[PDB]
């Protein structure tokens, strides 16, 4: 598991989502 961002971010437009880093790992985010 990575904080790949730019990655991250591609990967939370399944939901329409922004994609953001917690610590190691990519989580979305609802705004």
């Amino acid at each position: 598991a990575f904080c790949n961002l730019r990655r991250c971010e591609l990967s939370c437009r399944s939901l329409g989502l922004l994609g953001k880093c917690i610590g190691e790992e990519c989580k979305c985010v609802p705004h």
